[PDB]
Parts: structure tokens; C-alpha cells; sequence
């Protein structure tokens, strides 16, 4: 088991940690969402699927900067909505085959009340997203470490 992004970096077998960067509406009022679609971005594969099955969940989900500052959150993980950032691990993902299947993560983030001007800087780290891979077949328990930064200045009009 291992994955890739797009961009692309790749975490190896074994776990690890990367930075991704997304494209962001640069424009958002209250009551709208800025959508951070990661399903396009990671990619990930079953190294052996004929024998083994490997299990994906989002373990942790947090935000950071002019997220955590000027944001509330939810998360979708394969169909189902959370809090983000996260209360809990969510069930798990089968991955079953060596062709890349998205990991279907998205945000949802929605500007609070006090937020104006430039809420998100451009380059700036923006959340950390933990997946963790596990298997039927051994005791292999590895964390992958998304990094999430912005492209590109987000502003909330006043
Ligand atoms: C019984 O014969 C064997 C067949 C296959 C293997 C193996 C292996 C490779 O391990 C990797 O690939 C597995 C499947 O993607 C993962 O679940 C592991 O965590 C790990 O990333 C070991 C023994
Ligand atoms: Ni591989």
C-alpha cells in the first residue's frame, strides 16, 4: 500500500508524510462553501490485492491558520459528512486492487461571522489530513500525513 498525488510527490510503502497544494475560490461569502476536493489530488493503491486487503480511514482531520481562524468545517469521506475539524477516526475504505483509487476526502468550509479581508494567505498551511492503512493480513498500523497548503489568497468580502 502507498500513494501518490497528481502534483505529484508519493509516500511510500510503509507510511510517511507530503505537502499538497490546492486551488482555491479566491472569493467566498458567508453562507457559501469553498469546496477542497482531495479526491483528484491523492491516489492510492493495494500492493498485493490478491491476498491481502488493505483498510483506509481519515484518522484525523485539523485545521490550521485562516482555516482553523475564519472557518467552520465539514468533512466527506466516502459518502458520509463529519466535523471538521474531526471528533473521531471514520469507518474504513477497502482498497483492493494495485490500479489508483482516489481517496475520497473533500472539505467543506464555510466563513464565521468575523471573517473579512484575507482569510487565507496565499502558500500558507491550511489543514492536515491523517490517513491510516491497515490490512487483514499482518500487523502493519502506517499513518499518511497530508499536509494541505493554499495556492492562492482566499478573500471574504466585507
Ligand atoms: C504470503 O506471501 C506474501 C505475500 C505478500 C506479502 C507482502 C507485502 C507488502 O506489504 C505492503 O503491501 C500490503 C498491501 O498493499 C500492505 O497491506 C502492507 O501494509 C504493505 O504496505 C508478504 C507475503
Ligand atoms: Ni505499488
Amino acid at each position: 500500500f502507498a500513494c501518490k498525488t497528481a502534483n505529484g510527490t508519493a509516500i511510500p510503502i510503509g507510511g510517511g508524510s507530503a505537502n499538497v497544494y490546492v486551488n482555491l475560490a479566491p472569493v467566498v461569502n458567508v453562507g457559501q462553501n469553498l469546496v477542497v476536493d482531495l479526491s483528484t489530488q491523492i491516489f492510492c493503491h493495494n500492493d498485493y490485492p490478491e491476498t491481502i486487503t488493505d483498510y483506509v480511514t481519515l484518522q484525523r482531520g485539523s485545521a490550521y491558520g485562516g482555516v482553523l481562524s475564519n472557518f467552520s468545517g465539514t468533512v466527506k469521506y466516502s459518502g458520509s459528512s463529519y466535523p471538521f475539524p474531526t471528533t473521531s477516526e471514520t469507518p474504513r475504505v477497502v482498497y483492493n486492487s494495485r490500479t489508483d483509487k482516489p481517496w475520497p476526502v473533500a472539505l467543506y468550509l464555510t466563513p464565521v461571522s468575523s471573517a473579512g479581508g484575507v482569510a487565507i494567505k496565499a502558500g500558507s498551511l491550511i489543514a492536515v489530513l491523517i490517513l491510516r492503512q491497515t490490512n487483514n493480513y499482518n500487523s502493519d498500523d502506517f499513518q499518511f500525513v497530508w499536509n494541505i497548503y493554499a495556492n492562492n489568497d482566499v478573500v471574504v468580502p466585507t
